[PDB]
């Protein structure tokens, strides 16, 4: 039997507890905080990770040995009580008095807390609350280094009692968590949140193994772009264009983006709606950012991945100009359209970027951007059925001046709608 559990009653308390109060801020919490409720898993989960996060990065800068660094989850049925230790820094009382903890008490009719410090010579300590205007403390013997956390579910929330119930949760949430995850004994986690890795560390087998998770697709990602900063904000994300051409339902979906949230490998809302811009719904991937707070003032991380993005083509273009053509052939839809949509000018002159089209100086067939018709200028534009036609048109040979060539109906309203790019105006021949 291969079951690994850790909790057990093995604390105690010799003395009597002393009585605190909450401050006045915290008591007001505990009452909005107790006001889905699932979430408080998600948030345990996090918290026992940076925990074990904590005690190991400080072992190795002091090279010593790593210990057991586990979070495990207990249900019991019988006392209606949900657990989670983890094996981690742990607390000193000090930081235990003043102490997303108390997420916990969406659900909990009283807490209990039992933590020690991974500092050598370290007691433990017991904290209890009902979730009232006061807290109890007391010296606790038999406490594991690291933290456990008791919590007596109230009546209404009985159901996190049930292992059923709990695997769903932390299967939906906390997938990702970096360390190792047990449920009454049993191992749950195995995903790796290949996202926060070194960009050069990933190898080509795990970006498609998790295109395939999070766009649920079979095919392979034709562009990867792994996007790690942290200037603006924290932004650990990497986003796939799919080897196939957009469907039907990919054009017409509303109100997906096809992206995951995260926040510290747990996840915050899978399909998020509004991380990019809606032309940018063909992205498939994944946005982890801990300035997040757990759904108004996004648009700063929309507007910032919608620029990387955009630089991310032009670069590809750049690169490869033939596999960029492709691209644009299977999705240069969705950047007329963001065009069309865009109300901005900047955003609009950015897109445009992104365009491309026939020129008359240019052969048959190949393509040119806007920027590289600015330069060799010394904007006009016609959009006709093909390019034997247009150049056959009479609004064409009518002094030495270049003209775009169009060839869609929609290719018009987009330069139509986009009036000028870089302070040069469109024009339309005919
Ligand atoms: C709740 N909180 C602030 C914590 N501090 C330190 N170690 C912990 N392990 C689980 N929760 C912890
Ligand atoms: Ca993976």
């Amino acid at each position: 039997e291969p079951l690994h559990s850790i909790i057990s009653s093995t604390e105690s308390v010799q003395g009597s507890t002393s009585k605190h109060e909450f401050q006045a801020e915290t008591k007001k919490l505990l009452d909005i905080v107790a006001r889905e409720k699932e979430v408080f898993i998600r948030e345990l989960i996090s918290n026992a990770s940076d925990a074990l996060e904590k005690l190991r990065h400080k072992l190795v800068s002091d090279g010593q040995a790593l210990p057991e660094m586990e979070i495990h989850l207990q249900t019991n049925a019988e006392k209606g009580t949900i657990t989670i230790q983890d094996t981690g820094i742990g607390m000193t009382q000090e930081e235990l008095v003043s102490n997303g903890f108390y997420s916990a008490f969406m659900v909990a009719d009283r807490v209990e807390v039992y933590s020690r410090s991974a500092a050598p010579g370290s007691l433990g300590y017991q904290w209890l609350s009902d979730g009232s205007g006061v807290f109890e403390i007391a010296e606790a013997s038999g406490v594991r280094t690291g933290t456990k956390i008791i919590i007596h579910l109230k009546s209404d929330c009985k159901e996190f009692s049930s292992e059923a119930r709990v695997r769903d949760v932390v299967t939906k949430y906390s997938n990702f968590v970096s360390f190792p995850l047990y449920l009454n004994g049993r191992r749950m986690n195995t995903l790796q949140a290949i996202w926060m890795m070194d960009p050069k560390d990933v190898r080509e087998w795990q970006h498609e193994e998790f295109y395939r998770y999070v766009a649920q697709a079979h095919d392979k990602p034709r562009y990867t772009l792994h996007y790690k900063t942290d200037a603006p904000l924290n932004i650990r994300s990497i986003f796939y264009v799919p080897d196939m051409k957009p469907s039907m339902f990919d054009v017409s979906r509303e109100l997906g983006s096809s992206v995951a949230l995260y926040s510290r490998k747990v996840l915050i809302q899978t399909k998020a709606t509004d991380i990019l811009p809606k032309w940018l719904r063909f992205i498939r991937g994944v946005v982890d950012s801990e300035d997040i707070p757990l759904s108004a003032l996004i648009r700063k991380l929309r507007d910032v991945l919608q620029q990387r993005l955009i630089k991310f083509f032009i670069d590809q273009s750049k690169k490869d100009a033939e596999k960029y053509a492709k691209f644009f052939e299977d999705y240069g839809l969705f950047m007329r359209e963001g065009i069309v949509t865009a109300t901005e000018q900047e955003v609009k002159e950015d897109i445009a970027k992104l365009l491309r089209y026939e020129s008359s100086a240019l052969p048959s067939g190949q393509l040119t951007s806007l920027s590289e018709y600015a330069s060799r200028m010394r904007i006009y534009y016609l959009c006709a059925p093909n390019r034997h036609l247009a150049e056959h048109s009479p609004y064409y040979e009518a002094k030495d001046t270049e003209v775009l060539f169009c060839f869609e109906q929609f290719d018009e309203l987009t330069l139509l709608h986009l009036r000028e790019f870089d302070k040069k105006k469109l024009i339309s021949v005919e």
